[PDB]
């Protein structure tokens, strides 16, 4: 099986000592029930319009505080969970892309937690969570064309041996590792801080796995709890 | 199974502040390649007859020291890893018992580390690692009949809501929670002290997981590192 062992640099652990994440590695199977994602996304959106989940405001506040700690302005560039929540509250919902994305976005919405999905095959070496020095190339998009950009010095980034794969921790994924329709080897990283109880992180992960098992029966899963707050 | 997370009481963490363990929870799949376990056990025994692994002597010495700290005599009641190593060195190999047990025994031998295997479904509530007061019943065997015994006051034990599940930390598992042939929900606890480096613990866990995935394709696995010595 394709394993993934994310490395959390000591400097990031010292910056966010309560960080704990579920790292879920998935060997995909044929996608026979795509409507699962539609049901999950509707439920997630309905559940947030009433104001929940109970830890949501506090958790997204911690992520905004953590962004400021590494130099970002979350009012402009927030964690992925806050970006999804705002779209849900403002729009009549969150638009669909494809079933796997709708599903993990649904989990992010319902459980107010950043959830990143990536293609393991595109990684060069292991994923590493580091403090950027500002000279790491990030393959992204600008004006509908490819772009070669930099993180800011001090910014927390996911990277591999080649370069940055997610900027500002969980603000924006690069193009190189994006999850497309027929990826066979997927990595999901569910990223939390202590205002989200561990049992809620567990529930979010279980809800993602059960959705995957309903959507693509036969999927195989290996997950790990990682981070300085996970022991 | 959806989230087994063992609890380590503060008093045990204070007794052994370098304790670090991999907690691996497995949803079994049909066991189609039992020869994997025999091959693993053959390899493990040959590696120890050759004198290895390099951390083994120091690691088992730490387990013996820790046993003495909680009042045990490891020369009479040793940790499970020492009991296996003694047998291998005396006899030149290890007999087969059951494929899953043979596999995790192989890991314990090759990586000189206590490895416990238990049926999660038999647990009443969550596993907890505690200091015994001496009045907790331990369902075990003596002279081939059921027995109700006590830990010593001060002894480190694993327990659940009902009683002790493993006496003297990793010396002897109870009958209630033993792993039988086709148990569906399995907990493996790989227990280490600082003379075994983290990278060796990680490799032990990876070799166990790789063995299970070869033995029972489709197995679902979740892992976590616990204890005061995990950071």
């Amino acid at each position: 099986m394709l394993s993934v062992l994310p490395l959390i640099d000591q400097a990031v652990a010292e910056l966010a000592p309560g960080f704990r994440a579920l790292s879920i590695v998935v060997q995909a199977a044929p996608l026979t029930q795509p409507e699962v994602a539609r049901t999950a996304l509707d439920r997630a959106c309905q559940s947030v319009l009433a104001g929940g989940p109970a830890w949501g405001e506090a958790h997204l506040q911690q992520w905004a505080d953590t962004f400021r700690q590494f130099g970002a302005k979350p009012q402009r560039t927030p964690c992925s969970a806050e970006a999804l929540r705002k779209r849900v509250l403002r729009d009549g919902g969150l638009p669909s892309l494809d079933p796997v994305v709708d599903l993990y976005n649904a989990i992010s919405i319902e459980y107010a937690i950043p959830v990143g999905g990536e293609n393991i095959e595109a990684y060069v070496g292991s994923p590493r969570l580091v403090i950027a020095d500002g000279s790491e190339p990030f393959d992204t998009m600008k004006e509908g064309a490819p772009a070669h950009e930099f993180p800011d010095a001090g910014e927390v980034v996911w990277r591999d041996d080649q370069g940055v794969t997610c900027r500002r921790w969980n603000w924006r994924q690069g193009v190189r590792t994006r999850l497309d329709a027929d990826a066979r080897h997927m990595w999901f990283i569910l990223e939390s801080l202590p205002a989200m109880p561990l049992e809620a992180l567990t529930e979010a992960g279980d809800r993602l796995i059960e959705g995957l098992q309903a959507m693509m029966p036969g999927v195989q899963i290996e997950s790990a709890l990682v981070g300085p707050g996970g022991h």
